[PDB]
């Protein structure tokens, strides 16, 4: 006969614990800013870890890390909605406005030392020209690409690299293997431009086929797949997206292909066609028009369903709202001259080439207070850890005891010297990355309506 | 004798079919979604994310470039998913519907 | 067929597939085998997904059907393909294809002398999707060659 | 050949899809 | 503008903008900030300098339709953005245009 | 002294204008219909028909 596997336990949505009331708070940042070089950060020459001229551009993550006060910690005026010891409260997201305010236009880039060889669109005859190095100089566009992610926890990536290989096999060709990663995405770290979402750095020994922004950086992209997939739901709250993409020309690359075209499937060349031109081409994304009805942003956007179990609380006080954006990414260029004449020569100026990239944030909170009782601490405490220590209520044996005696040697360490490894909590795994930050803690608000986005709340709700 | 070469356009992301729910309320055959025999066949073409990357690793190292020393490949990648979501049906098998079911296979 | 109230969801693993876009390579003095399997975008995908069959299944309550004249079987209700990727559009080409001219706004002529004239050029292809859902495999069609009517003296070969 | 052998689940709403056919059917 | 406390510069304001690039150039001259040696790879004979690497793009507009304009047509202020409803202090007002799809020569 | 040279988009028949019938519900002058001295002028321009 059969029967029904196992018992596991289910998790729950946050609609039947977490109480919600009525009591609103705006909150919201100043202007961030940044100037920076467009394409390589420029070292100092004296000491070689001070960043002198920061790298900034449009084609990176933008993670924010926005913070909050402990909604424990406020002294109000009239505590008649909750005992304060059987509760606890915790902020609710309810709304957004990502704001920006650079004007429009796209950005170009390139590298000076591209792999072109030849153009393969209408003319390339034969036989090859001759030659050792024929590399030239290119200008390329990128793929226009907007997203917009918030949540409770950082947002998780993906990339391929070089890999681990395998078994001695007689006739393997030599190939580099492939693997897919996972990681957390940094600030600075390129987004995809149509290349594929692979490294560049441990794959390509010629270092010529990109332009020099990410000659030496791992191009990630998000993973919608996983994020949407883990039950508790604390990654992904809200998520858009839009992107277009066209070919401009057709490029191929010089070099000896590394796998051979097999003899069966073309009629063998003579004359002038002893040599056999490469197979590898590659395309050269460009990008289209952008106009000022499909931006995402400058728009409030309200929540009432997330697509997960976490229906917008966050617990731990911090989010994580990432933004790209190519649409306003344009390349200034400065000029300042050496000396003072009349006649124009090339070699009295110079030319810094500058770029910015500035923003913008508002919130708006709610406050939802947890009962906590038998059902719910112990509920909490299989989710994480943190959450049940930081509220400062206490702390948890997390046995009540073992089953196996485990063999203390207490004679202190002279004879098999088993591991000691004295502890140590590290108090986050968060704190080896970079994100920008933007603190919040000076900046909440009671009296929404003197503050945009409190009038466009309070016509929406209707009160 | 002429022949044309074609090309794509710009491809967007509001104009795909995948990464999003149907629900299939009245198929335009007669059958609404039984699958006799227990096996599905779905089959999806796309050729809007069609990329083509460019490995190159090398046998000599030097500080002067030349076409020689590194290797080209190309390799190409596709990953999918599938979802469901399933139902339950009984048939009333009388003595009618044991030839209705035997005439088809 | 009647219905139930009985859901059932079902997904997958997540699938990839890796290799070299334009043709297979088989490994030598051998060559009944492949070493770096040909996988492009353009080809079809066909899945074919297996049901337990609900005849050998544990259910929790086997009281609601009369298992001695009756039976079971699935009935699709949703559906999903999730996809993850950029947006790339891709190139193919021919090293030795077979052009000969420009015929869009000069070839101002004598003839051309030579006996080869292929050259390599590139070209994408007409972006498409489809999905389709069956209980047997799809069925395509396709030109082809035929029988030559072998008769009637075709000054056409 | 995929093969969903064993992966089923009676419980609907633990999976990204199921949240989504639950608000469909008005229940 | 909107975020200012008596919110006294907008009552009403729309705007349509579009742009794409036609050609790409490069810049003449000694540059400044030169490019590191650890991203390339360096040669000898016609690679003997470094090209300047400044690019700078050309804007070319669009098409200039008239289904899409934005002028010609009454507006009626139902309730402007910030708190002063309409009403003009001091018997003035200011408007603004920047029209530059009827600008022939 | 530039000067540019215009030109023409694709001409659909989705965006015509012509053979279409045109129920007047009111007009906004004053004159709602009525033609005083028994005569109209109707003022047609074209492009798309314009072959040569």
């Amino acid at each position: 006969v059969y029967l029904p596997p196992v018992p596991v336990s289910k998790v729950v949505s946050t609609d039947e614990y977490v109480s919600r009331t009525s009591i609103y708070y705006y909150a919201g940042s100043s202007r961030l800013l940044a100037v920076g070089n467009p394409y390589f950060s420029i070292k100092s020459p004296n000491n070689n870890k001070k960043v002198l001229v920061p790298k900034v551009s449009g084609l990176q993550y933008r993670v924010f890390r926005v913070r909050l006060p402990d909604p424990n910690k406020f002294g109000f005026p009239d505590t008649s909605f909750y005992n304060p010891d059987t509760q606890r409260l915790v902020w609710a997201c309810v709304g957004l406005e990502i704001g920006r305010g650079q004007p429009l236009g796209v950005g170009v880039s390139g590298h000076p030392y591209l792999n072109k060889f030849d153009d393969t669109e209408t003319s390339n005859r034969y036989p090859a020209q001759p030659g050792s190095d024929n590399r030239e100089c290119l200008s390329m566009d990128y793929k226009q690409t907007q997203l917009c992610l918030i949540g409770c926890k950082p947002p998780t990536g993906e990339h391929w690299g070089k890999g681990v290989a395998c078994n001695n096999n007689a006739a393997a060709t030599d190939c580099p293997p492939l693997e897919l990663f996972n990681s957390i995405i940094e600030d600075g770290d390129m987004v995809d431009t149509g290349f594929g979402c692979m490294d560049f750095g441990t794959l390509q020994a010629n270092k010529s086929d990109v332009p020099i922004d990410i000659c030496n950086s791992t191009c990630k992209y998000p993973d919608y797949l996983k994020m949407a997939s883990e039950p508790y739901g604390d990654s992904l709250f809200f998520f858009l997206r839009r992107e277009q993409m066209f070919v401009r020309h057709f490029f191929n690359r010089a070099g000896k292909l590394g796998e051979a075209v097999p003899d069966d499937l073309y009629i063998k060349g003579s004359g002038n066609t002893a040599v056999i031109q490469s197979s590898a081409f590659f395309p050269t994304p460009s990008g289209s028009i952008v106009t000022s009805e499909s931006q995402l942003f400058n728009k409030p956007y309200w929540l009432q369903r997330a697509q997960g179990h976490n229906n917008g609380i966050c617990w731990g006080n911090q989010l994580f709202v990432t933004v790209v954006d190519t649409t306003r990414s344009t390349n200034m260029t400065l000029c300042t001259e050496v000396t003072k004449e009349g006649t124009y020569k090339n070699d009295n100026f110079k030319e810094y080439v500058r770029h910015v990239e500035e923003y913008d944030l508002q919130f708006v909170f709610q406050l939802c207070k947890i009962t906590l009782t038998a059902e719910i601490m112990t509920y909490i405490h299989t989710m994480d850890s943190n959450i049940l220590e930081d509220w400062q209520f206490g702390l948890t044996p997390p046995p009540s005891a073992s089953l196996q005696d485990t063999y203390r040697f207490v004679t202190s360490q002279a004879i098999t010297c088993q591991k000691t490894a004295p502890p140590k909590e590290k108090e986050d795994p968060l704190n080896k990355y970079t994100f920008w930050e933007v603190n919040l803690k000076e900046k909440f608000s009671a009296d929404l309506d003197q503050f945009p986005l409190g009038r466009k709340f309070l016509l929406q709700s209707g009160l």
